[PDB]
């Protein structure tokens, strides 16, 4: 889905910035209604070839997904530099509204997180993992609802595999002791990653681990050490970080039963 640069309009002053680039707002002309839109630009004029072949694929990861809790593509436009268009979820990422927002409820913060295990869901289900699921590649559409986005380090897994094993530059504190120690990334990887977004955001967006050093997480981990419960964290989400931070892979457990864990209603 290539677009025309001439129906979109890009604001100057970015969103934020990354190691990669910008994210500008902008505006993108449709059939009939304009649509505001987040834009990834590329740093440099994206002569970095692995930095625009990690676009691509990030962009081929978004056109297959389609769920209301992941962010939209709309397309990819090549122009000055190259661009991922994307619907913009006006509120920004989580981390930094909880930083910015302290009185959010505790019941308005897990119905966010639930939001994000519904997605997550959904990509298990897909047979995708995304493997860089944080506080920050969460977006807020409204203060009570959130998707996700930043499918940079996503992958399609293989049929007959249930992990994506790498040949990396990783956010190795969100990542699960099979991805440090094996390189074996799994949905259950993602669960892991969770369980450091749920700690995140009943942190008010505070960092994981801070001041450690990623080689003292993994050893803090392997000693089974885990972080403590935020000031005024509910016992209950602390216990389900825990568990999502299940150093056993075949006993942590799947996001259809964290989703279950998360939802606020009574069900079966
Ligand atoms: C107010 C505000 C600020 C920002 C920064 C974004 C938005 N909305 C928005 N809506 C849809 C999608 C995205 C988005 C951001 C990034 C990304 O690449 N983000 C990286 C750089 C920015 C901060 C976090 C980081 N992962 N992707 C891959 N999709 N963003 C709104």
């Amino acid at each position: 889905v290539y677009l025309d640069r001439k129906l979109l309009t890009l604001e100057d002053k970015e969103l934020g910035s990354g190691n990669f680039g910008t994210v500008k707002k902008g505006y993108y002309q449709m059939k009939k209604v304009v649509k505001t839109v987040a834009v990834k630009i590329l740093k440099n004029e994206a002569n970095d070839p692995a930095l625009k072949d990690e676009l691509l694929a990030e962009a081929n990861v978004m056109q297959q997904l389609d769920n209301p809790y992941i962010v939209r593509m709309i397309g990819i436009c090549e122009a000055e530099s190259w661009m991922l268009v994307m619907e913009m979820a006006e509120l920004g990422p989580l981390n930094k509204y909880l930083q910015q927002n302290r009185h959010v409820k505790d019941k308005n913060i897990i119905e966010l997180v639930h939001q994000v295990s519904m997605g997550m869901k959904y990509l298990e289900e897909s047979n995708f993992v995304h493997r860089d699921l944080a506080a920050r590649n969460v977006l807020l559409v409204t203060q009570h609802y959130a998707k996700i986005s930043d499918f940079g380090l996503s992958k399609a897994l293989r049929a007959d595999e249930n992990y994506y094993k790498a040949q990396g530059k990783w956010p190795v504190k969100w990542y699960a002791p099979e991805c440090i120690n094996y390189y074996k990334f799994s949905s259950k990887s993602d669960v892991w990653s969770f369980g450091v977004l749920m700690w995140e955001a009943f942190s008010y967006g505070q960092k994981p681990y801070r001041g450690m050093k990623g080689s003292e997480v993994t050893a803090m981990l392997e000693k089974g050490e885990r972080m403590g419960c935020p000031a005024g964290c509910p016992r209950e989400m602390y216990d389900l970080m825990n568990l999502c931070w299940t150093y056993d892979v075949e006993n942590r457990p799947g996001f259809a039963a964290v989703e279950l864990r998360l939802r606020n209603y009574y069900y079966d």
